[PDB]
């Protein structure tokens, strides 16, 4: 197509102007609350000058910088034997959340490593997972609708069934569970688990994170384990690009 | 087939281990020197008490999760005409940078639909103008290499060259480029490379957003443009799968 790219531009130029008019007075409001309340703190202190604050501002700045949390009680240690198995999980799956990242050269480049070579390695093993399910469920589908009642389509209601049960299990339930565990509303969950499965994982809001809480010794390993069913459920339609394309475009042909 | 899935354990395994023993070591004396650096605050200020600076600590961490800057000078303005261009262009790619995020609930609910139809627009684009580029290129070298001397193994010289060119002007070359002008030390230069064009995107090192900083015009949309032709050309690849993966390792069967 041509006109495609055409397309992307105009689609970014409006979904620019909307983020414009649905965020920049929220930052801006933000922004206005931050100086207020600097002000004001400073007022509470007037023994505290500005520059003062302004070097606490920059010692919270430097520790944000080497990963160390901010409010009190940094001892989450993202760092151990059981996180660092976590960690290493979201580097190979090009989620990269960015609440945790190295800050050590050496670390650096050896992260660099990993992920040149993890990341191909761990495409495959989804990409495997995900086509021995797919060709299982399409077995026992098959099996049990010829069995049974035969269908002269049960193949499209098999397809439908499954993206059905993919967006069930990973766009509108998820949100409930993390509602009674993550104290997230329905708005945050929807929006972290599609963040999650996208792999594109902006970080600001991550499972199993989060010092004031309680949470089961394998708890963020069922969430990876989820994390990872949910990658390798998306790994079949972006295998079927074509097929279930060319599939849905048939009757496009007739709708236009 | 069910040892691969025993290599990826050991690999998280040993990359857990070697992460642990790289940043562990460094993150304690982060929070170590963090916890030094509030007891000389606390002792320096008399007026400032504990309670205080928790306070303090507390209105900053609560102001750095809208978004706003907490060293000063916050005037870069992320969600402007151009920065949110840029945004909706890291958001379709899923980079998901994660240094800037909505946080209004309406913005977040029409994030999720605006990636839910713009990531397979993108990278159908991304695919479509990569095998434009690819065929150019092929039939541009097949053009000149028969002119002179060919062979079977031509095509495998255009492929490799291909791969370095690749290689040096997405990986190697562009850490000079962000030295120049953004003065970072080779090895983070490298891992921002590396991280974004494998679609990682930690956000910890992101080209062209700093407020100190004296950038030209069209800096930023040349480092997008950068990095569409980057992922581009990382497509290319990826549709290379198995052409060459079963055609080399059935070569070692004569080999013994
Ligand atoms: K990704
Ligand atoms: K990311
Ligand atoms: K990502």
């Amino acid at each position: 197509g041509p006109l495609l790219t055409s397309a992307i531009i105009f689609y970014l130029a409006i979904g620019a102007a909307i983020f414009e008019v649905l965020e920049e007075p929220h930052w801006k409001e933000a922004k206005k609350n931050y100086y207020t309340q600097k002000l004001h703190l400073l007022k509470e202190f007037p023994c505290l000058s500005q520059e003062g604050l302004d070097k606490i501002l920059q010692v919270v700045s430097d520790a944000a910088d080497q990963g160390v949390a901010i409010t009190g009680n940094q001892t989450f240690n993202n760092w151990n034997w059981p996180n660092a198995m976590i960690f290493a999980a979201t580097v190979i799956t090009t989620i990269g959340y960015g609440n945790v990242a190295p800050k050590t050269p050496a670390g650096r480049l050896f992260c660099v490593f990993y992920g040149l070579f993890g990341v191909p390695l761990c495409l495959t093993w989804i990409s495997a997972l995900g086509k021995f399910f797919g060709g299982r469920a399409k077995r026992l589908g098959q099996f049990l609708t010829r069995r049974g009642v035969s269908l002269r389509k049960a193949q499209i209601t098999c397809t439908a069934i499954f993206i059905v049960w993919g967006v069930l299990v990973h766009l509108v339930i998820p949100p409930f569970v993390f509602m009674v565990t993550e104290e997230w509303n329905y708005i945050e969950g929807l929006y972290y688990s599609f963040i999650t499965i996208s792999t594109i994982g902006f970080g600001d809001f991550v499972a199993g994170v989060n010092p004031s809480a309680n949470y089961h010794a394998l708890y963020r390993y069922f969430v990876e384990l989820w994390i990872y069913l949910g990658l390798a459920w998306l790994s079949l339609f972006v295998n079927w690009k074509v097929s279930m394309f060319v599939e849905v475009h048939k009757a496009i042909k007739k709708r236009r």
